[PDB]
């Protein structure tokens, strides 16, 4: 539990140090090596607790690190740390490998480009646990150490090569935007550049520093621990005068570990608690793979819930996932596009033959979008082919910059219609469907355009009959305290402010939409169980009264799913998409919960 640092030690001091903290109950769990291949220094830290046998090693040339790596991988050992100083032909090598149980690991000394990474570890996701920059700028050579990413941890690195330099301030607050995004480690070059990897587990309080002398570090040590805050990294670039550290302080030694948490009731099942039971055996184990943190399952039978179990498989630092709370519905705010139409068709304020851009007033580039109809939008056959012209839905920035206002001003849904209208067509109307974002944006535009009213004040009108469904905002700092984390690895350039160059999570604009103007095509958020509910008396997929079918949706921090399947209705939120695959997600709503409900029957 008790942390021992020490940095700008020599491999004689190093090896001292190493020995007797050893001998003292002590584990070595970071080292750095820096400097100069004659006179490398050292930074190391040291945790005082039990753990597997572990051998180091310093001061190695590439022959004497691959004869005693190779020698200790035939004992069972796992590398858990490389670090590498100097030109590729003269560089010394410092490692630990430890006699712990990691099925897959990967690591090479001689990679050109960090990229080629990839290349070495196949088909698995790794998560990297060690890294270094060596050689010179002209000739630079990487280590690079990963472990199989068992739990599908969250984690980012931003590598920079021969080509491109990472800016540390800019990618630093990029990164920890992500709710709890934090460093793990701040890999420093003997050029100065800093190489940092993320992560969203918890350590609990953390800081860093970077580009310190070794006498602004030993005061930053000493300011963090009165806080109670101990080094988790230290890393060394640079000799003699120029010598600097990049360094992480937290609370903990290593991440909170996750807890299993449930809330909600199965009522109107023949066995309520067995049901209970056998869907929380199968969620628990999808999240535990997955490692999915928030997530509602319901079954609703004629618009009453039968069935609620929210799970929380997460950190004490994330909110429990209750019954009532709301998940980004991606897609599935499509079908209160498609209930929105059936209304005004059926209360004659609209046909599902109108032609819609001569409604609207537009002259579209393409002769053939004059035909376009409420049914091709609906169907998505009205000629918009985004693999081959790209998603409008996504395109808010690049649209906000072709205005007259140069990207002063955000792209409203109108910027966008007129945008697309302007544009030819993929393909005639009707010939056939291309699942497409823009097709329900603009017939929710149809809506207001029809009505007078707002799409949002007229689904709560005459749509969702009392059912807490709400636009999920834009803007990141709306949601730093939301019960529910919409996660994402991803950031991306800002469509809300075209001309700036900081990066956004992906779920707050990132992915390159601006909600706002997206609620009828996935800007949606809600409860399973509202989903579940509405599904009872509205088409799941298509446009009328309930149907047997189902519906699906993917943005950067959700997947949502219902589904009316014989009497009942169910639908499935998960705070993420970033599961290990769509094959996990697919056996999950396609054989699991389905074949669950089938050996679970309702209350005869
Ligand atoms: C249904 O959708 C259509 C298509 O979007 C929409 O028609 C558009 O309405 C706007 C008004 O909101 C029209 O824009 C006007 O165009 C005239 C010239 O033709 C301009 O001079 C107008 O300027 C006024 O407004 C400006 C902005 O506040 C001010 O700068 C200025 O001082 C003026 O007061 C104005 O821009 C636009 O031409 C149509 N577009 C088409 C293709 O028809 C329609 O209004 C929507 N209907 C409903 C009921 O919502
Ligand atoms: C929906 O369809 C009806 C029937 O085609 C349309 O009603 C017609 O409107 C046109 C234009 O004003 C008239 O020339 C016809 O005489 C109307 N027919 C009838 C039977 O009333 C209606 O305009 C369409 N709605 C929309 C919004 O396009």
């Amino acid at each position: 539990s008790h942390v021992e640092t020490y940095y700008s030690v020599d491999g004689a001091t190093h090896a001292e140090k190493s020995k007797a903290l050893k001998a003292d109950g002590y584990r070595i769990v970071s080292l750095s090596s820096y400097g100069s291949p004659d006179s490398a220094n050292y930074a190391a830290i040291w945790v005082q607790e039990e753990g597997p046998s572990f051998e180091i090693i310093h001061d190695a040339d590439e022959a004497t690190y691959n004869s005693w790596l190779q020698t200790w991988k035939s004992r069972g050992y796992v590398s858990t740390q490389v670090s590498a100083t100097g030109p590729a032909e003269n560089a010394v090598f410092a490692g630990v490998m430890e006699n712990i149980n990691v099925a897959n690991w990967f690591q090479s000394c001689e990679l050109e480009n960090p990229w080629a990474f990839s290349n070495t570890t196949g088909n698995v996701d790794v998560v990297v646990k060690g890294f270094r920059m060596f050689g010179t700028p002209e000739e630079r050579r990487y280590c690079i150490l990963g472990h199989e990413n068992v739990g599908n941890e969250q984690t980012t690195i931003q590598y920079s090569t021969p080509s491109f330099t990472v800016n540390f301030a800019s990618t630093f607050e990029a990164e920890t935007t992500k709710r709890f995004w934090r460093p793990s480690r701040l890999f420093l070059s003997e050029d100065h550049i800093i190489t940092p990897s993320f992560a969203d587990t918890s350590v609990g309080k953390w800081s860093h520093a970077v580009d310190l002398t070794k006498a602004e570090l030993k005061e930053k040590i000493e300011t963090e621990r009165a806080k109670g805050l101990y080094p988790i990294d230290i890393q060394g670039g640079g000799s003699g005068s120029s010598e600097r550290f990049t360094v992480v302080f937290a609370e903990r030694t290593s991440p909170k570990p996750r807890q299993w948490n449930v809330r909600g009731e199965i009522t109107g099942f023949e066995d309520n608690k067995a049901a209970e039971e056998e869907v929380d055996s199968i969620m628990r184990r999808f999240m535990e793979k997955n490692g999915v943190r928030q997530a509602q399952f319901a079954v609703a039978l004629e618009g009453k819930t039968i069935a609620e179990r929210s799970y929380t498989w997460a950190e004490d630092d994330r909110a429990i996932v209750e019954p009532d709370d709301i998940f980004l519905l991606a897609s599935v705010s499509k079908m209160f596009l498609h209930a929105s139409i059936d209304w005004l068709v059926s209360h004659d304020m609209l046909n599902f033959s109108t032609p819609v851009y001569d409604l609207l007033g537009y002259k579209p580039a393409d002769s053939r979008a004059n035909d376009i109809n409420v049914q091709h939008l609906l169907d998505h056959s009205a000629g918009y082919d985004r693999s081959m012209s790209g998603d409008p839905s996504f395109m808010f920035r690049e649209i906000a910059q072709s205005l007259p206002t140069k990207g002063a001003k955000a792209a409203t849904l109108r910027d966008v219609i007129e945008y697309v209208v302007a544009k030819p067509l993929d393909f005639t109307p009707g010939d056939y469907s291309a699942y497409s974002n823009y097709c329900p944006m603009l017939l929710s535009y149809v809506v207001t355009n029809i009505t007078g009213v707002p799409y949002l004040d007229f689904l709560e009108k005459n749509i969702l009959d009392g059912l807490n469904v709400r636009l999920y905002e834009t803007a990141a700092s709306k949601h730093t305290e939301d019960r529910i984390v919409q996660e994402s690895k991803n950031t991306g350039q800002d469509p809300v402010h075209p001309q700036s160059a900081k990066l956004v999570p992906g779920p707050h604009g990132g992915d390159g939409a601006v909600k706002e103007e997206c609620a009828g095509t996935f800007a949606m958020a809600a409860s399973a169980s509202s989903l579940a509910k509405f599904i009872g008396s509205h088409a799941v997929w298509g446009t009328g009264g309930r149907v047997s079918s189902n519906r699906d949706g993917s943005l950067s921090g959700a997947r949502a799913y219902v589904e009316s399947r014989g009497t009942i209705d169910w639908a499935l939120t998960l705070n993420t998409r970033e599961y290990i695959s769509e094959t996990e997600f697919d056996e999950l709503r396609w054989y699991s919960l389905p074949d669950f409900l089938s050996a679970f029957p309702i209350a005869g």
